[PDB]
């Protein structure tokens, strides 16, 4: 399907970042929308969430995209794998799915991380909600974003969503070392100059 990566951040390791996802779109023929804009709404809940308004910056941009996918500025694409297309890592041809997601455990604190997210095109509306709820309780505690796709989202969309194991596409560096050299998408999750070091 039409792919596009969107990523956001106004630093070293984030232009290194962007480099990697960026030239990993070119290969595949995936679009790729970066806000490098600066957010108006600083405080920290705030920027967890403005992942939702800047998908919908992607989609304005890319209003042929079936499928979106969020990466974090502390994610990138390995080497190894570059030449590697998403779809031989993932299974995206259910039509009914809207969300992709992954879990961290044991070693993280939430059952999904979203610094790796697959929207479908058809859950912009829903991307939309979860960025309205960005000052209200309980959804600008923390984890922010993250909680309200787990805790708001999941729950009204029954059997349309997937908690995949993210060793390949959300491969936590600090928490899956074993994992790491195999991955596709790696999350520097867990410092700037430890990440700058890492890049
Ligand atoms: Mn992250």
């Amino acid at each position: 399907p039409c792919i596009t990566i969107l990523s956001g951040h106004f630093t070293i390791y984030a232009r290194k970042t962007k480099e990697l996802v960026e030239e990993y779109c070119s290969i595949h023929g995936y679009n790729f929308y970066y806000e490098e804009s600066e957010p108006l709404e600083t405080e920290e809940h705030a920027l967890h969430f403005r992942r939702s308004w800047i998908i919908q910056q992607a989609a304005e941009k890319f209003p042929s995209t079936e499928w979106f996918l969020w990466l974090d500025s502390d994610v990138y694409v390995n080497p190894k794998n570059k030449n590697k297309p998403i779809t031989s890592f993932i299974d995206l041809s259910d039509p009914n799915i809207l969300y992709h997601t992954f879990h961290e455990a044991p070693w993280g604190s939430y059952p999904i991380n979203t610094g790796v997210k697959f929207v479908h095109k058809d859950a912009l509306e829903i991307e939309k909600i979860v960025w309205s709820l960005r000052n209200e309780a309980p959804w600008n505690t923390f984890p922010y974003e993250q909680k309200t796709v787990y805790e708001y989202v999941f729950p009204r969309i029954p059997g349309r969503y997937i908690v995949h194991d993210p060793y390949t596409l959300n491969c936590i560096v600090k928490a899956y070392p074993e994992h790491v050299k195999d991955a596709l998408f790696v999350h520097m999750c867990g410092s700037r100059a430890e990440r700058d070091e890492h890049m």
